[PDB]
């Protein structure tokens, strides 16, 4: 149980999804001594500013959540994904070493694993084939971050642990059209399809912030939403897994308190996959959302699988608490209040 | 491309490749060079590197600076990845920010899978795990290559990675236990010869030592004696070598002739690094006999009973460069300088 009530804990990237979940869960657990810096206060690409922060604040524990994330919308930023993430990683990990940080947790992505690797993905599949093209430079940076943690642990006897996940979600999602991730996008589609099937024209106009029902029906049809059906743009066979941000926070804190480099060690692949151990076809996710929202209509289909093997984290005494059905239900309850 | 009055930065100019580039550029009239020692410019320090690029505005960059991975320093596993990532990231990003026209970076064969087929094609990147000792160094070299290519794709830069296995050259680093295989082999046979000719004085001056009993036990433990040079292994281990004049030639040829657009012409926009080399490897027996004959050592070669590595240089040949220095000729050039 390494971290104590008054241990100084730095959560890097604290305004992000994982960072917000860590701050909330640490405060609930009674951790009273968090240090938090916005991007405007501390640019983690700038070595001079990061070295100064560590020398002047001397945090004891570090959760490194800050990232330039690689997504469909920003995939053109191929150089930024490698440069900015290597700089964040290098500046935080090295200055943590220089200032005698006790322990650090870093987060990897399943983009670090080969595109053609077998599911479920084992930690030892690192370097067993080429990465997916769009996320190639991002995944290469995450590999370097994992190797940076292990290499410091070996040379300098640091305690820097890498946890690797595929897809993070939480209750308070972004539900904006063409800007929303898979679960929130499906939730909103099914909610609006339900409102259409119930003739709640008034609630449709409120939801879309529109003033003309003919215009609203056109807009909904363009997004495959109708009284009788929701269109899934795909075959429905793409598989997806999910981890709730409260489960990410739980396993990150569990790792900080219990899982040391000692416990993991020609030693290599000392990163640890995290997840729920189960995935879902987009068809299965859609039917689950449909059922939770209570839409009486049909799916219609219109046309890289990633599942972590969680054997290692299970063996080290953590498992997830939040099943996807309960996460989607919490997300929908939140949706209705906003 | 580069003009003789173009401002050219050679990073790491005191190293083997950097010294060869400085000399070969001067010999061709490229005299507008900017050169910084480690004391003048610590390339790990982002602030200092950003200031250098903003002050000096080099037009062309040869990035040769490295923390090298060898048998002796293999414990420095964190340093290999941190220091080299910082050098790479600081020079490549600040080159982009300051409108450098073209950059050449050097990779290592340690960026290829340990068990990849010889000869190694560029496309064997990420086709299996790296050799354990050089794992973190090879990962840093991969990130260097991907950093160049990713800048070329996103920003339209012209940053080219050339990858080699073993460098030697006229003005080489002859320090013992640096895993500088060919320079050290040349030195091992030279000292064996000095012992054979009974030249205590030159042994002590070469080793910069004082006591001959201690010079001897130093030498005997590197397998150096008056009667023999003893090498650990079977004699069958194969290695490829490139002379630093050939490295300088292909680096300058790349600047003058090879642009990113040439590397994605009827090729995928991936694995755009280029292997360089002579395309030929040798057993340690064959190299040791070459060295023995050039040094004129009259004693024995003895083998006392690591994986073969050879580049496929088809792509650089297709782009219009091939090596000029055959190994025997290059070792002769290196020995002549060594004796000077
Ligand atoms: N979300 C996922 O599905 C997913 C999947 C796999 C892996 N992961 C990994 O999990 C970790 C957490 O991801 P996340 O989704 O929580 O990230 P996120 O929501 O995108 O948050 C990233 C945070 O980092 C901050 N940041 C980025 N660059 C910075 C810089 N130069 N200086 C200071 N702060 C900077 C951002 O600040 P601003 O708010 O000011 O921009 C933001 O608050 C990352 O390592 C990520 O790669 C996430
Ligand atoms: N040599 C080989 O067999 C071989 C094989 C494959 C690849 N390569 C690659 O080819 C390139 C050239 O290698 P090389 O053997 O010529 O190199 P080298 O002889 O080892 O020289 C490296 C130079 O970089 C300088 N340097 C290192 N860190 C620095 C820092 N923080 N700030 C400023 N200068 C710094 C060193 O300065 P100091 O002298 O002050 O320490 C040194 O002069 C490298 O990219 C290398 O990895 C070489
Ligand atoms: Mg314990
Ligand atoms: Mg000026
Ligand atoms: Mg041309």
């Amino acid at each position: 149980g390494h971290m104590q009530t008054n241990s100084k804990i730095y959560i890097a990237g604290h305004k992000g999804t994982a960072g917000t979940a860590l701050v909330e869960n640490l405060q609930k657990r009674g951790f009273n001594n968090l240090v938090l810096k916005t991007r405007q206060e501390l640019d983690l690409v700038n070595q001079q500013a990061v070295a100064k922060f560590f020398k002047e604040e001397k945090p004891e524990y570090v959760f490194l959540t800050a990232v330039l994330p690689c997504g469909a919308a920003n995939v053109a930023q191929r150089a930024d994904f490698i440069y900015e993430n290597l700089m964040i990683q290098n500046n935080v990990i090295h200055n943590s070493f220089l200032n005698n940080v006790k322990k650090l947790v870093f987060f990897g992505s399943g983009y670090m694993y080969p595109e053609n690797a077998k599911n479920p993905l084992k930690e030892e599949y690192l370097f067993q084939g080429d990465l997916e093209y769009g996320a190639y430079s991002f995944g290469a940076a995450k590999i370097a971050g994992a190797i940076m943690c292990e290499s410091y642990n070996i040379q300098y006897g640091t305690n820097f642990i890498t946890l690797v996940l595929n897809n993070l979600y939480g209750t308070k999602a972004n539900f904006d059209f063409g800007k929303s991730r898979v679960l929130p996008a499906l939730l909103r589609k099914f909610h609006l399809a339900k409102l259409l099937s119930e003739g709640n024209i008034t609630q449709i106009l409120q939801d879309l912030k529109m003033n003309n029902f003919e215009e609203a029906k056109e807009y909904l049809h363009n997004f495959g939403i109708s009284k009788k059906s929701v269109e899934i743009w795909g075959t429905g066979k793409v598989r997806r897994e999910f981890i709730h941000s409260d489960d990410l926070a739980d396993v990150a804190i569990y790792t900080m308190q219990n899982i040391d480099f000692k416990d993991l060690i020609k030693s290599k692949n000392t990163h640890i996959n995290i997840g729920t151990g189960i995935d879902y076809s987009i068809k299965e996710v859609a039917l689950m959302v449909k059922n939770i929202v209570g839409f009486s209509g049909e799916l219609v289909f219109n046309t890289m699988d990633r599942l972590m093997d969680c054997s290692k984290i299970h063996s080290l005494g953590w498992k997830h608490k939040i099943e996807l059905k309960d996460g989607i239900k919490m997300m929908y309850e939140w949706y209705k209040t906003q």
